[PDB]
């Protein structure tokens, strides 16, 4: 079919071998960095290849990125943690020899750190092991060392009383300044998910035993903290609205609860908030964080049900014309200005700021399946299928309900293409959902 | 239909000049004849068969054109028609006095008045069968003088007609300057009429050549650049800014971030409309009813395009028709935009008058367009709504509010074209062949 | 000196001959259309060459543009008036042959019409005749025909009761949407100035006699209308503020007089307003319109004095760090949005919207000289000289007082360079001011 053929065209070969897929195949626009392979972008590609049985590419991807981990990465005589995985890479030729060049954030726009990338790497490594049955790769000293360098960076002692992870703005899939600084849901959910993965991956050698305990320790803390403090429902909103200023551990002034939240939430709906920090709660709903919370089992069974109840009751908002809304609602007017620095790629209901992202369909489908809401997966896929092909698989969609093709969206965006495929594969064989859960 | 209340108010409205009927007053609110206002009145009379008044009207208004008018030490184009005229008595004789814009509030020029004159002449012709009138040397000269002004050479590459703000039914500053839809549509319609009405005799062939050239360029321009639907909207939203060259998509440099949020949500999948205005760096996305409805009747819109406009009305019935047909334009300018665009004009406050008001007269255009596209149920529902209020409300000039719940703030009562509007619409409904006069 | 050498480098040769100067010599930025010769840009260049005695270039410029007038210009099967001069032109090669390509507005951004260009052409033709003493050029049938085609376009009967000229937005030096639609001062002043020029240029043959009368007729009307209706001073503001709604011929609601105007105007200051139309008066101050009104003698003697009194009392606003402010004040916030269509090149105090333009120094100097305010010319030139060279002659400056180098300004902008030169030439020999007056 059309989609498989596009996916194969996106494949990047290195020394005769396939090692990844390009971000997009848009002929008209500037190559920019979309000719590169992004670690976060490759995940849904990997899943298609894993399910198809052609696993070489995923193995090689993991081997090459592990080697990139060891590359030299710096800006102005300062090195980040050694475990840092890159945002993306591409294949360059100096005459006859081929070599890999990575962007670890020293080339990236706004110099954002690709914090979710080392998380996805660990998750994908686990996904690869479960899908193939190849235990050989994770056992090697190289990979054990690489997992450990990541954990060193994650579990490093920081100035905080909480087990969450502190990041600058634009740390995850949202790579632009969007007020997702401090402790955004996505990073915490993926952090948790990566810690869970690390348990089966870490060999319990003398050194490893030290790591597994730290992992198990943080997993517990992290789950308590996210479920008790990030969780939002009407019951919880009533509690927060009545809190005293200066029980409230984060000093939330109830006048700082938005109007829209109260009217938006159905009685049986709920979700994990976007962010938590001193004097601050981000009541914006972030899709990927919430769906992965379901998949990774971070959310409880009821909480998972309440999230899908929320998608059901607020379908136009969160799915509309193109699944899935990245976050809701959009920053608008002056708020857009202060929070994003007048970032013109993120105008209201566009891109990170309220846009609709096809790739997220694969997470929505998995999470719908895990919670038994099959009808919702059918409808979301039906919606996506009706437009994507005709629209040439746009990177994103814009507007309250995703009616517009994204303002600066690239066409033939690989994870949009891969997102649809993976969602159809899950629908055909729901047991494959185990790989991401 | 002559026994009915409306007809009686219409007969009362008639102005007489030396024992001859020449027009109708704007209102009988407890005055003078506006050229644009007379059109619906004329339509009722012609269908009923009283044509002497329409004929006399065209004669008298043609004579006024030749009158010498000036502002200060400068005189404007010879072919300019007046906004209105009235009968002032010497005491010993009756004579006609005209307002060509030199007496008008805001000193605006009535461009549409000339348009409507030509259209009414054709309307006269096609209803009576009388060809003699338009063929008279006087009328040929009159038509030509109007064409001289419309076909005035331009500095720009736009085949549209350049005008100042408030140059049509909206006679007050409303941000309708430059290239407003209504004017372009009536311009097109006036050119069409000029194809039949003009004689190739003498200088006639030279005029027909300029007319035919413009009709094509103008039709192409409006359909390709003013037309708005989701498909087209998606293209514009993805335009890159600051494109320079002969072959480029964004010829008018529209910045997508400037496109309002309401438009995206307002359009139905199967609906569409022609934009309010188009100029350098600007697109007015406001829906304008008279321009859009005339674009259907004059055949300026294609068949599909005409269907897609009526789909919009149906899908957005409360916004466009609501309590009183028909919303003059949507949406209202509000807050700081109303200030900047209208100059804090207290008569055009949000959802009032020109700025989002509902105007009875527009019902006849809506009915005509409904019939022509075969959506009769819409004309019927529209007439039903209007019929239920007007008589009781004493036929107000317009209505105010998002949906026209309020009677117009400064609306005149017993407004003639409000009355005529309803009569015309009913006459079209009874005999849909009468729609051929404006098409 | 540095400036002469830069000016010569800008010179454009055609078939071995110099025919004009490029807009800018900025190496780093995209060539765009700044590699072209703009008719409005060439004027201050021409003046330098006229004063230097090397006049060939100006003669050839006029001959070539006259030929361009006769070129085919259209968009979508519609032709503008035959007299339309182009915005700009450049030299192209098809192998060995060289040919001229013009932009008449069918290539221009936003499709703006270069209405001021045919005006400057006539003015420059007159300037050339007076400076050189060459009466040969304007007498030729070609040039008489060309002047006449322009007049046909200008004096064409339009739907208006006034003698002013109706234009779309972006018709003059301000080539972007800036609320200068309808009847902007600049067009009216230049129109007047061009009509005055046409009197000495038009041969009084049988055909010409018909033209001269129309010219003389319009000159009178136009001057009355501009002086009586556009003129602004406190006396006039008091009159307008007390006007009744619905004496007031343009229906100006006194609540639509801005606050800033009243406080801004000194007792002995005055100016010609930016625009006049139905229900509308643009109280913004536009520099070029006002200065040319002085030069062309459109303004009276006292009115000219009151304009310079205004520059003197409001020097920081209108001159500040870089002469001269193009218009004051800037459109801001929401007003910028509605009026300019969120045009990012025209953000507040930037470019057309409140920017400071070096080129305008040559008009300021001429107008200061004509009115006897020599000290003001010295100071304005002193100010300009201190920055321009070091800044590499930026196209424009930004900010309330022109502290910033213009946001997207090109460097080595020819009319910035030429502007300074012409202003120094005028200061050295004030009798040369006659050429533009
Ligand atoms: O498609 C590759 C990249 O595109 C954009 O930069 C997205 O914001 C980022 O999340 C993605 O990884
Ligand atoms: O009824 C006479 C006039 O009334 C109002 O002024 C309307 O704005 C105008 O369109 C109409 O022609
Ligand atoms: O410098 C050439 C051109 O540059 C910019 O486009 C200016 O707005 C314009 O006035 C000038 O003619």
């Amino acid at each position: 079919t059309e989609s498989w053929k596009l996916l194969e065209s996106s494949i990047i070969y290195y020394e005769g071998n396939p090692i990844g897929t390009v971000a997009a195949q848009d002929p008209e626009l500037a190559a920019l960095n979309y000719d590169q392979c992004f670690l976060r972008d490759f995940v849904p590609s990997a899943f298609v290849f894993l399910m198809d049985g052609q696993t070489d590419i995923v193995r090689n991807f993991l081997i090459e990125t592990l080697t990139l981990q060891s590359h030299e990465k710096e800006m102005d005589c300062f090195q980040p943690g050694a475990g840092l995985m890159p945002a993306s890479f591409k294949v360059e030729s100096d005459g006859s020899k081929e070599y890999l060049v990575a962007d670890f954030g020293e080339k990236a726009i706004a110099r954002v750190p690709p914090v979710d990338s080392c998380m996805w790497w660990i998750l994908l490594l686990r996904a690869y092991e479960k899908a193939t049955g190849d235990l050989t790769l994770a056992r090697e000293p190289k990979f054990q060392a690489g997992i450990k360098l990541i954990l060193d960076l994650c579990l490093a002692h920081r100035f905080s009383m909480y087990p969450t992870m502190l990041v600058p703005d634009g740390a995850f899939m949202i790579d632009r300044r969007m007020g997702v600084y401090e402790h955004p849901l996505e990073i915490q959910v993926l952090f948790y998910a990566a810690l869970r993965a690390a348990r089966e991956l870490l060999l319990p050698d003398g050194d490893g035993e030290q790591y597994l305990n730290k992992v198990h320790g943080r997993l517990g803390a992290l789950q308590y903290h996210i479920r008790n403090y990030y969780w939002v429902d009407l019951k919880r909103l009533r509690e927060i609205y009545r809190y005293k200023g200066n029980a409230n551990k984060f000093n939330i002034f109830s006048q700082s609860i938005p109007d829209w939240v109260i009217e938006w939430l159905p009685e049986k709906g709920g979700y994990l908030a976007g962010n938590l920090g001193p004097g601050r709660m981000d009541f914006r709903f972030f899709a990927l964080g919430n769906l992965m919370a379901i998949l990774a089992g971070l959310a409880s069974e009821e909480e998972s049900q309440r999230i899908m109840n929320l998608f059901a009751h607020r379908w136009e908002d969160l799915i509309g014309y193109m699944p899935v809304k990245i976050c809701y609602p959009a920053l608008q007017g002056l708020e857009w200005q202060i929070v994003t620095g007048c970032d013109p790629k993120n105008i209201p209901w566009s891109y990170h700021n309220g846009g609709n992202w096809p790739v997220l369909l694969w997470l929505f489908t998995a999470a719908a399946l895990k919670t038994g809401k099959v009808e919702l997966a059918h409808e979301a896929i039906a919606i996506a299928e009706g437009r994507l092909s005709n629209d040439k698989f746009p990177e994103y969609y814009d507007g309250n309900n995703g009616r517009l093709i994204g303002k600066e969206a690239r066409i033939y965006q690989t994870w949009s293409i891969a997102g649809l495929l993976v969602a159809k594969q899950f629908l055909a064989n729901p047991d494959h959902v185990e790989f991401i859960s």
